């Protein structure tokens, strides 16, 4: 039987990557990461808003700290237990995503809620989660549940503008020492139906591929790499 | 310190025979079960709405293939910003290879070389079978990549039809049912409405009132539904 699957933290979602209404926000991540922070941060916000990448930013951070940081992915729930949740209280950092997959499971509720109070106990850590809404809006349903995330640190992030993304691009390029002329920016924006998670993926990709290939970012040459 | 991996868990309650038999699946379930136990099927795409079955019939291949002794691998493609597409290599250890919501990365060219790259690898030989889920066509979903829509359409397709909205309740006496549990009318609908009309989330909830029926020797009633779910 098949009792896990592999999953990794990408190396460029970081506090700095973060394309900058969000200050109070990542300081009480990071603090959150280090040790010194509150014991529990709800973050909410639409689809694409950065929700995983901050999550992943604050376990990279426990991790540079040398603190234990455990992710879940909440979205999947129909693929595991919460025999999961049991013992997580012994990392320094736990972070939920997408949290509100599991709204209004009576079953998921308990034992979220029961992690939270083992969490707040040992005092070594915090839990963070996310979702697509406020607690009191998010459908969670167990009123001592939605105590716990009510009296945490809650924040709601503004949603990603469509007219600047490419800004978002260019920066995240030259964070890299990419060379990325404006037009193939505009390209790959484009390309990747404006979605900056697949578009960033790509950047590596061809950051990369330029490092092996001694080439500069031409047309020709990203539609080679990428098959287009 | 660094995360590996994730652990994870097949809900063994997910079967063929599990399944809510809705009409109109047969052909579909017929290649499943071939694929899952090696009797020559390569491919399978299985396209619905959300909640129609997809991951219950992706499971039930695996609890199939796990029966036989063959070797599965789940990937839920629904969290890619977590996993690398480096986890599509290496899988040659594998009978039966499965990739729910496939269609998450419909258009990523990275993930789309990828996979395309996995089917060849698959129908390279006997040995080795795919089956991937979507919530629409290989070509209504997105996919990009020519040579990746030209590979999935040399397997077989199926658009996945759900139960009816109505045979909700049905389906949830059903399923107890074949656990030993009667599961009464007024309950049944009771939790339909206090759980949003969420199979997974009843069907989930039934195991612990079986549990609690048994241990107190106790026919479901409302009052004893809520007492045990925390409602
Ligand atoms: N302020 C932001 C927001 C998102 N992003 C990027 O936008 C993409 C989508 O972010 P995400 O997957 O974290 O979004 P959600 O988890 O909120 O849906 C990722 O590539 C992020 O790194 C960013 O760079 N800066
Ligand atoms: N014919 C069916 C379809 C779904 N189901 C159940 O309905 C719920 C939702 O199915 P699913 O999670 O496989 O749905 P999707 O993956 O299609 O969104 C699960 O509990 C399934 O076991 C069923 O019992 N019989
Ligand atoms: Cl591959
Ligand atoms: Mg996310
Ligand atoms: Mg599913
Ligand atoms: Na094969």
């Amino acid at each position: 039987l098949q009792l896990s699957l592999p999953v990794h933290l990408p190396d460029d979602e970081t506090f700095t990557s973060y394309y900058p209404g969000n200050d109070e926000l990542i300081g009480a991540l990071k603090s959150a990461a280090s040790g010194d922070g509150v014991q529990a941060i709800y973050l909410w916000g639409p689809v694409k808003s950065g929700r995983t990448h901050l999550i992943h930013a604050a376990c990279a951070r426990a991790n540079e700290l040398e603190r234990r940081s455990f992710y879940i992915p909440l979205g999947i729930h129909a693929s595991i237990s919460t025999a999961l949740l049991e013992g997580l209280e012994q990392f320094d950092l736990i972070c939920i995503d997408d949290v509100d997959a599991v709204a209004g499971h009576p079953l998921w509720e308990e034992a979220i809620f029961d992690l939270y109070n083992r969490v707040a106990e040992q005092k070594r850590g915090s839990l963070i989660v996310s979702a697509s809404a406020s607690p009191m809006e998010a459908g969670f349903v167990l009123p001592d549940l939605v105590s716990r995330m009510h009296w945490g640190l809650t924040y709601q992030l503004q949603p990603m503008m469509d007219d600047e993304k490419l800004a978002a691009l260019q920066r995240r390029a030259a964070m890299r020492g990419l060379q990325l002329p404006e037009d193939v920016g505009r390209f790959l924006l484009n390309r990747m139906a404006r979605d900056l998670r697949t578009l960033f993926d790509v950047l590596d990709r061809l950051d990369k591929a330029s490092m092996v290939h001694q080439r500069k970012l031409t047309i020709p040459f990203v539609k080679e790499m990428l098959r287009l």
